[PDB]
C-alpha cells in the first residue's frame, strides 16, 4: 500500500515558468518520496505514445506538439494513496476551477497551459511509469522519515 | 479574454499587518499581471464613493471611516478570468467561512477586518478601476511569460 | 468572543518530522495568538488521561503508546472562533481526505500519523487546556495587531 | 531619523521575471514602510534624466533603452537607515559578486540584468524620489508596528 | 559534542511582530532540536537577574523594563556548535550592521528593538538555561534525523 | 559564456532530510537552468571514481561508503558563472563556517554531513558531468527567461 507509485510530469509551460522547486515541494513536504526523476524533451512521437488514449480527438495534435515544445520534468513518486492524492494536489483539469492551495489553482490560469500532469488511476500510473522510465532509473530505499510517516 | 482586469485593494488592516508582499504574491505567482498599483489614504469622501452601493446601510459609515483610517494598496490585475479567480483567491466575505489556502482564510479572523477587497463582477470591476485609477497610471505590456501562460 | 482558546498539539510524528515552525506559522499568520506553549514527553499514563474518552476502543492503547513515543509541542491559541478554525486549519482526521492547504492535507499521508491534534469543541478545549497547562504557564497580553485584527 | 526615505525600483527584467512579491517582502518584513509605489513604463527620455550622472559613460544609452524596454515598479521606502540597508539588501552591483541572502545574489545572474535599483545616498535619494513621485503620490502614516520597531 | 545547548529568546518586540514561526524555522531547519520552550511575561525583577552582567551600564534599567513589557518566547536549542551558530544566525547586535540572511538583518531595524536574544558563550548559556527553565521543562530524545545530521 | 555548466549533487543525508525542493529552489530562482537531473544510489565503487582525487586521504573510504548509503539527486546546472556561484550558494565545506544564506549554513550542521556537493572548478565540472550523465540525459533549450536574465 505504501509502495504505490504515480507519474508526475511538469510540462513545458511549468518548466519554462520556473515551477520545478515549487511543484516538487508540494510532494516532498507531504511525505511522499521521489523514486525517479529526469529532464528531457519529448519527441512528437513519444508524446503521441503518452497520449495514445486521445489519438482521435481534435486537440490530440496540439497536446503532442506542446508536450514536445520544450523541456519536461518527469517524476515517479512513491507513497500510500499517492496516485489519488497526487491528483488532489494537482487540482482540477482547468485551473479556473481548481481551489487555491492546489498546484493548478495557485500556479496556472487556463486549461491549455495547466503546467503539470499526474496519473489518473492505478493502471495508467503503471503504464505511464513503464513508458517514461527504464527500471534502472527508478530507485528503492527506505526514507528515514518512514517510521514517522506510516508507523 | 486574457485582457480582463479586476480591482484588488489591500485595506488598512491588511497594510497595517504587513500583508502586502504576501497578498501580491498570490496574484503574481498565479500568472496574472500587475497593470496598476499605488498607495494612498482614501478620504472619507472617496470611501463613500467606492461604497456608494451601500450608502443606506447601517455599516456604511463604519466601512467609510475604516477604509480611510489608514493607508491602502490599490491594484489592477490583468488576466483571463482574473475577476472571478481574484475572488476565489480572496475567499469568503467572512474569514471564518473561508477555506485554508485563500487569502482571508489564511490571513484574517473576522468579517470586520477581512484585509482585502476584490471586484465582484465585470461591471463593478470596470467602475472600480475607473474610480481608483487615472488611465495614465495603468500600463500595457506583454509579459515574457505570456507565451507559456496562455498559448 | 475574541478570548476563546483552543488546545493544539504537534504529536511526535509532527515533531520528529520537523513541522514545528510550519505548523506554528499557520496559526500565527492567521492572527491568532500564542498564549501558552511547552515541549514534553507524555507518559503513557498522561496519554490515557488525554484520551480518557477512548479508553475502551481497540486503538486506545496504540494512541497512548504513540503519544508517548517521543516529544510533543503543546500549545494554547487565543482568538475569535479559534477552536473551530483550528480544526478547519488542521483538516480532516484522515490526511487522505483533507484538502490541500490544510495542515494534514499538506503535511501528512495516513490517519495513523496525522501529525497534529486540535480541540474539537468549546468544552473539550477547556478540559484539554486544563489538563496540559498549569494556569501559571498561560499568558495574557494584548497583541499590538489586535486593533487591526478585530476592531 | 526614522523618517529617512530611499528610492527603490524593480527594473523591467525584475518585473518580467515576476519578482515583485519576493523583492517587496525583503523590505516589508524588515520593518521599513511602503510610502510610495506605482507601475510605469519609463520613456526613453525619462530614463536619461534618471541615469543622468552617467550620461558621460559608454553604456548610458544602453542603460536608458533598457530602463524603458518594459514596466517598472517604482517605490519609496521609509525607515531608519533605509537608504543604506536598502543597498545591503540589494547586494553588489554585480550579482556574481553579491552574497547569498541579497536580492541580486539570489535572483539575478549578470550585471546587465541586475533586476533592481536603489538610491545610493541621501542626496541621490532625495532627487530620485522627487524625480519619480509627485508629492501627492507619497503617504504619511505611522505604522501600527512602529512602537515595536523603534 | 552534539549535546551542546544554548538559550534563545524572542523578545517582546519579536513576539509582538509575529516572528515566532519565522525565527523558530531558522533554527529547526538547520538541524538543531527544540528541547525546551515556554511563553512568559518576565517580571521587572526577573529581567534584572538575566541582564545582571549589565547592571553597571546606563541602559540596564531600560533593558529590564522592556524585557518585561510583553510576552517572551524562551527556548533551549541543542546541537553541535549551536551556541556559536545560534549567534551567527542571529547576526550583529545592531540590525543595521547585520548581514541579509541573519534574523536581525532580515527582521529588525534598530539596536533598541533587535527582536531576539541568544546566549553568547558556553557559560552564559549554562546559566541562562538554568535561569529560565526548570530541569523538568527540558526534554531528552534523539531526533529521527540525528543519524543523517551527524 | 552563459553555457557554462556545473555538477550539483544532493548527498544521501540531504535527500534523506527532504531538502530536495529547498536546494533546487536556491538554483532555479537565481536564473540558472536545470539541464540534467536523475536520482540514483551510487555503488560503493562508483563513489570511488567520483572522490578519486581523494583516494590518498584517510577519509576517502569513509566518504565513498556514505555517498552510497542512500539515494542521491544528481544534477547539472547551466548559466554564466554557475560553477563559481554554485559554490557560493553552497557555502563553506564546513557548515559551522558557512554564512546564513548559504545552503550548508542554513540546512546542515557538521562537515561529515554537509548535505550537498558542487563542482569546484571548470575541469572537475567537465569530468564530474561526464562521470554522472550520459550525453542523452542532458537537454538543450533556451529558457523563456533567457532574454531577461542575460
Amino acid at each position: 500500500a505504501e509502495l504505490e507509485r504515480t507519474f508526475i510530469a511538469i510540462k513545458p509551460d511549468g518548466v519554462q515558468r520556473g515551477l520545478i522547486s515549487e511543484i516538487i515541494s508540494r510532494f516532498e513536504r507531504k511525505g511522499f518520496k521521489l523514486v525517479g526523476i529526469k529532464v528531457l524533451i519529448p519527441t512528437k512521437q513519444f508524446a503521441q505514445q503518452h497520449y495514445h488514449d486521445l489519438k482521435e480527438r481534435p486537440f490530440f495534435n496540439g497536446l503532442c506538439d506542446f508536450l514536445s515544445s520544450g523541456p519536461v520534468i518527469a517524476m515517479v513518486w512513491e507513497g500510500e494513496g499517492v496516485i489519488t492524492y497526487g491528483r488532489k494536489l494537482i487540482g482540477a483539469t482547468d485551473p479556473q476551477k481548481s481551489a487555491p492551495g492546489t498546484i493548478r489553482g495557485d500556479l496556472a490560469v487556463v486549461v491549455g497551459r495547466n503546467i503539470i500532469h499526474g496519473s489518473d488511476g492505478p493502471e495508467t500510473a503503471k503504464d505511464e511509469i513503464k513508458l517514461w522510465f527504464k527500471p534502472e532509473e527508478l530507485v528503492s530505499f527506505t526514507s528515514n522519515s518512514e517510521k514517522w510517516i506510516y508507523g
